This record gives C-alpha cells, structure tokens and sequence, in this order.
C-alpha cells in the first residue's frame, strides 16, 4: 500500500476536471440559455458527445494511463464505458431523489424512464448503487479510485500488455485502502464495502446494453420537447 | 475485523463437506462403478441434483445462514446458486488444465466445449477465473468466504431484512483481511484482488444463464456416450 505511484489527490482531480458546472444543471432543467435547437437528432448527438468527452478527459488525467499503448488505452475505454458512465451519473445522482442527472446538467426523472419502457434498469441504478452511495457518503476520491479500478481492467480482450493493467489496478486500491484507512478510521470495512459495488455495476452494465438504455435515457427528453412543440403549434394541412 | 462472529475455520468446514471424494474423480473418468446407466435423461438429472446437494449441504453449514428467515434462505441460494456453482468448480479445476471438473467427478475438455457451441463461455471460465485462482495459489478458505460473500447478497430482490444479509456479508469479509493478512503478510493488497475477481463471477454468471451453459455443460458427455454405444452396436432393422 502506497500513495506516491497512484496518488488519491491527481484522481480527484481527474473526477473535478469532468464535473458539470452548476450553470449546466441551471439550465438544462429550465429551458433556459440554450445552444440546443428543438431537434431531437442534434441533442441526441451533443449528449453522447458531452459524456465521450467526460470519458476521456477523464481517464487523460488519471495517473500513468496515458503512459499504456494507446491500443491498450482504446481497448480499455471501449471495454469499460458503460461501467464507466454508470459509475459517474449514479454519484453526480446522489443529492438527487427519484431521478437521475446527466453531463448535459439534465434531470431524467424515474417517471419519464418508466414511460419510456427502462423502468426497472433505472430502478437498479436507484436502489443498487445510487441510494448505496448516498447511505455511506462516498466521496468524489473513492468514486474516482472505484472508476480507475475499473479502468485498469486486466481481462479485457486484445490488450498487448495484461501485466501492465493488472500492476496500475493494485496500486489503485493499495492507495484506496490507505485514503479510507486515514479519512475514516471509524469505518475499518469501508474499502470493502467499495469494492462491493463493483458487481452490481458490471450485471447493471450488461443488461444497460442489452435493453439500449443509454440511447433511450439520452433521447427520451429530446423526444418530449419535440413533440410537446409540435402539440402546442397551431392546426397545419388541407 | 473480527473471527468470533464468522468463524473463517468453520467456513473451510462448509467447503470440505461437500467437496467430491477422489474415488468419485476416478470413477467418472475411467468410467468404472457405475451406478448410473447410458440413459442421457437419468444423467443429466444426476447431475443436476448432486450440483443441487452441494450447494445446499454448503450453505447450510455457512455460520448465521440457517439463522436467516427461511423465505430470505430460498431467495438468496435461488439469486446466486449460478455463481455460486461457477466459483465452486473454478477452484476445483486449478490442478486440471484446459478442462472443468464438475460435483459428479467428471472433467469436461475445452474442445468438448467448443463443439458443444459454448466455447467463449467456457474460455472465459479458464482465463478469468481459473488462471486467476491458480496464480494467486487461492486457498479453500479464501474461496469460502468469497463464497459466502455472494451468498450474503443485500441485493437479492424480495428478501424480508436486507439490513441482516447485509449485517452478514461485512463480518465475512472482516474475517476474510483478518485471515488474509495473518496467512500472507507478504502479500498486503490479496484481499482486494481476491474480491477484484466477482464482478468476473457476476458477468460470467449472467452470460451462463442466456446461453444454457449449465445445461450443455452438464448434459454433453452423457449424450456423447449415449450415441457411441449405439454406433458401437451392430445393424438393426428391416
Ligand atoms: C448563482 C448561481 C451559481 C453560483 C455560481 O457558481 N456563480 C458563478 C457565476 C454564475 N454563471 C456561471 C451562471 C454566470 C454566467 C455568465 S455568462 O456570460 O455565461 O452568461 C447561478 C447558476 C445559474 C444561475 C441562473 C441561470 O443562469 C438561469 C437564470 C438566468 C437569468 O438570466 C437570471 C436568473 C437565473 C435563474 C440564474 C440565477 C443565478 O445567477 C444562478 C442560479
Ligand atoms: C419550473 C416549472 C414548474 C414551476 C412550478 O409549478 N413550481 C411550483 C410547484 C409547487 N407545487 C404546486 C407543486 C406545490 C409544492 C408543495 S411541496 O410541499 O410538495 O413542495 C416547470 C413546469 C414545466 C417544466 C418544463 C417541462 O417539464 C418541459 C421541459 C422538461 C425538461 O426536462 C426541462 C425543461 C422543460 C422546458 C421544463 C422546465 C421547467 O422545469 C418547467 C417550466
Ligand atoms: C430550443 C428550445 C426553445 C424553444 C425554441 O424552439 N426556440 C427557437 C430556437 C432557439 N435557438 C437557441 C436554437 C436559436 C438559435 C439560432 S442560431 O442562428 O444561433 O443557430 C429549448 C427549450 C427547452 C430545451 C431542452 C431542455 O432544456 C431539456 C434538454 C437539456 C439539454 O441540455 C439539451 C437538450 C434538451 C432536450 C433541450 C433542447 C432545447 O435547447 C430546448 C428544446
Ligand atoms: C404547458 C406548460 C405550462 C403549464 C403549467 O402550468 N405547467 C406546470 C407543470 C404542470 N404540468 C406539466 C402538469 C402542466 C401541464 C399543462 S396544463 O394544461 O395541465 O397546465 C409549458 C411551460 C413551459 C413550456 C415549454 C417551454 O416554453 C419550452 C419549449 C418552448 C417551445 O417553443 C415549445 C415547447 C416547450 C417545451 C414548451 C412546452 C409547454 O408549452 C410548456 C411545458
Ligand atoms: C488409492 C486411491 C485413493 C486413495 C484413498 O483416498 N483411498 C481410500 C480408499 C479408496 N476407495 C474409496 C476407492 C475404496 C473403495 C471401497 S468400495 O467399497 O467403495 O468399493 C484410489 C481412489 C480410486 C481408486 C481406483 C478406482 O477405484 C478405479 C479402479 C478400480 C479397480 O477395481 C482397482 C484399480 C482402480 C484404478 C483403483 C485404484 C486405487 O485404489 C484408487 C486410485
Ligand atoms: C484411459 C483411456 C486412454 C488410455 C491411453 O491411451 N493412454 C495412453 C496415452 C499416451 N499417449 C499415446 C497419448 C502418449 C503420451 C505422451 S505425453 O508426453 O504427451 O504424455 C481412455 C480412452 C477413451 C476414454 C473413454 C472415452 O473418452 C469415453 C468416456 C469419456 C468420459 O468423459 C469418461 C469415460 C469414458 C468411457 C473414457 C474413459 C477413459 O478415459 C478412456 C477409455
Ligand atoms: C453405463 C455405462 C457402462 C456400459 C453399459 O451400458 N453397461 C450396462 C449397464 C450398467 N449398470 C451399472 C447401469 C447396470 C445396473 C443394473 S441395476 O439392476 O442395478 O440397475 C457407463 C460407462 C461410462 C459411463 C459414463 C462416464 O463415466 C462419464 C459420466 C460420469 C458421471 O459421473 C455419470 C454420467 C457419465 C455420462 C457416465 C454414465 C454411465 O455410468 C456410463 C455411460
Ligand atoms: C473406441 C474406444 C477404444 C479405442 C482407443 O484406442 N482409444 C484410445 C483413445 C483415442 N481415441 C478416442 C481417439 C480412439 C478412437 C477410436 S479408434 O478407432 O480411432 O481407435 C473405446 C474404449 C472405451 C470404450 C467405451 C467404454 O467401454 C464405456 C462404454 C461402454 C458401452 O457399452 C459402449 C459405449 C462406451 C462409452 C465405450 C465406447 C468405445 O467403444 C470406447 C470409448
């Protein structure tokens, strides 16, 4: 266990780095200041950028990963997005109740996905990490340790170097266990109780997959705004 | 951390009980003192039920699991019997190569597997956990507890006090570092990569269940010595 070769503080700021700014939660949720037309392809698009971009930002800033091959760099994102940005909406989700928020700033609430026809996924996210999260108070450096951990993901298929992944993962949770041991000493089970999550995300991961939920969370809205418009319009043809 | 309330020695106990006597070993594979006929059904249901005791038998012996309301019993082994199953002949498979040896004895090859159509989901088996377990030289406690860990899943859905499984999933791994780092002092970080091997179990259990993995794995080699008997017999009708 050491903090030199992966030290808690460069991960949260990685995870500081990628936080949406108070005015995009501001205006997504009220219409307001938008760069965005009414046109639900357009907003699909910018949504599944501005989480791309989350992504990679991100990952750039966590220590010695941009040191991997880059082919071993692409197979690991690739590998570990929908963990990933699991992971990252569920937290941002904690102050939150019934709903979760996006990249964009973006409040998705359980209704609209239960509508949509994703309701019980988002009842997974809710219940199995979401409300987890909010009970032990995890904090943005063990959010960005249990992100890397995933990450550095050994098993992965095609990574050139496996061995390399694997030594970057341990140190990651030897740096972990020391930040938890030292901030909450009151909680001897703390680094376990963290790594304890990690299952619930990969079984969420695999069924977000198969059921298109990032398509569908990311276009519901779109979708609404564009047809309530049109609703709202005057009588047209003939 | 602590032993009293998760006795790690009456969790190898649980392990030994149902683990397969050698002379089942033998007997499978050089197919000798049969009890069972060349029926595929019979085999098949044999196979199932000794998977079935196993579990059970196991379980039972798992301290506090008996204590638990029997309804919470049931849903726990249902929720997790496919994991538990998969960990269970992983580690038993550590001193064979290229194979998995099942409760009954028997050893199932890699090309078997292959031909049989299941072939990813069983290389998976070999490199995510098998290796895995056979690197580390993971011992029969450290399987039991990891075991247990599943047992105790505060995630199952419908169980009546999922603050008690949960109570009962921490004194685990609380005995699981404490045996940890009294057996391999050498080793500080074993205990995460220990539990850094579920989400594997997690994604492998779930891929298990869509492609009928426990069905075909069980049911091939009594459907292949079911028709080697029948094109060794001599001509029949007309
Ligand atoms: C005070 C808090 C945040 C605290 C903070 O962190 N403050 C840094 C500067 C805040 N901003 C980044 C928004 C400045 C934008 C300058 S920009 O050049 O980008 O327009 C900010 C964040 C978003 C702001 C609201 C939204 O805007 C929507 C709306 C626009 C109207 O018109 C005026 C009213 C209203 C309700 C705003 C009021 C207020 O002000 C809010 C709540
Ligand atoms: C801000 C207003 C609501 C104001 C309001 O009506 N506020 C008082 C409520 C108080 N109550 C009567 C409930 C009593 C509370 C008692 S209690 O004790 O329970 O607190 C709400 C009502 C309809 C909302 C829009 C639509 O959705 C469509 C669209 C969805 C997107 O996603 C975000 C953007 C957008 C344009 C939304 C923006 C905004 O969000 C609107 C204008
Ligand atoms: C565009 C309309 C406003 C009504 C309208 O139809 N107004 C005319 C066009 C306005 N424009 C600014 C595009 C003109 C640009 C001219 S220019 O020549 O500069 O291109 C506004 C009002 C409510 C807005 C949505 C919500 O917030 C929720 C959500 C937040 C995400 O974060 C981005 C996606 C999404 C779906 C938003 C999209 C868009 O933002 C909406 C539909
Ligand atoms: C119909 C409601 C106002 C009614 C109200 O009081 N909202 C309180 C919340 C309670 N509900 C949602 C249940 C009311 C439903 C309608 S009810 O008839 O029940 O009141 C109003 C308030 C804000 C309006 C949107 C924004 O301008 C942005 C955007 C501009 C585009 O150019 C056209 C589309 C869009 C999405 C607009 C649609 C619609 O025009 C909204 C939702
Ligand atoms: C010595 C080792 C295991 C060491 C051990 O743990 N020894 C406890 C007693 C062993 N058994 C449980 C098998 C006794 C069965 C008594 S029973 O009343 O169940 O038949 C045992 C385990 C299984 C035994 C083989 C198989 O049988 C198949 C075969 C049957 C023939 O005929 C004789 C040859 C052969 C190859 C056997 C030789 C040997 O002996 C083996 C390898
Ligand atoms: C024990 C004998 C093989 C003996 C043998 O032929 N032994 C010498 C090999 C030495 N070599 C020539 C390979 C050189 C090694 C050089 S090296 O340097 O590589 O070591 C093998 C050959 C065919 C096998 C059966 C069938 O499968 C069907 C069935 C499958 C079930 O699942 C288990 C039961 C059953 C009845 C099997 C039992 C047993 O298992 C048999 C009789
Ligand atoms: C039954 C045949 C032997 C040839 C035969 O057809 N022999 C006549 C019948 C013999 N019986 C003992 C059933 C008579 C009982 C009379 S009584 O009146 O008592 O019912 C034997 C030889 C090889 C044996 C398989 C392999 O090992 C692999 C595997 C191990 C598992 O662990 C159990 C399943 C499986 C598929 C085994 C099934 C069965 O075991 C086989 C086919
Ligand atoms: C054909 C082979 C022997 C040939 C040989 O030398 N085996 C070495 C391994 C190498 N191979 C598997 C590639 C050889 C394939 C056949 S080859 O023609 O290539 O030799 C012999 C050896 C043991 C025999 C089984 C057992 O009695 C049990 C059982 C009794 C039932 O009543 C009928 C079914 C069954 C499953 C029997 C089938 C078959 O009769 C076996 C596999």
């Amino acid at each position: 266990s050491a903090n030199e070769d992966m030290p808690v503080e460069r991960i949260l700021e990685a995870e500081l780095a990628v936080e949406p700014k108070t005015e995009t939660y501001v205006e997504a949720n009220m219409g307001l200041n938008p760069s965005s037309p009414n046109d639900p392809v357009t907003n699909i698009c910018q949504a599944a950028d501005k989480q791309l971009f989350t992504l990679v930002e991100w990952a750039k800033r966590i220590p010695h990963f941009s040191e991997l091959p880059l082919d071993d760099q692409v197979i690991l994102l690739r590998a570990g997005w929908n963990e990933l940005l699991i992971a990252s909406f569920s937290h941002r989700s904690i102050a939150v109740k019934d709903g979760i928020l996006l990249a964009t700033g973006l409040h998705v609430h359980r209704n609209s996905a239960h509508s949509a026809g994703v309701g019980a996924i988002f009842d997974r996210v809710l219940t199995e990490l979401v409300s987890k999260m909010r009970d032990m108070q995890m904090d943005k450096t063990e959010l960005g340790c249990l992100r890397a951990i995933v990450l550095f993901n050994p098993d992965s298929k095609g990574l050139s170097n496996p061995a390399e992944v694997e030594a970057l993962r341990e140190k990651v949770y030897a740096s972990l266990e020391a930040y938890c041991k030292h901030k909450y000493p009151e909680q001897p089970g703390r680094f376990a109780k963290l790594l304890l999550r990690l299952p619930a995300l990969r079984s969420i991961g695999l069924k977000c997959l198969e059921h298109l939920f990032f398509f569908k969370l990311i276009g519901d809205t779109p979708i609404d705004t564009f047809l309530m418009e049109m609703l709202e319009a005057p009588h047209q043809m003939t």
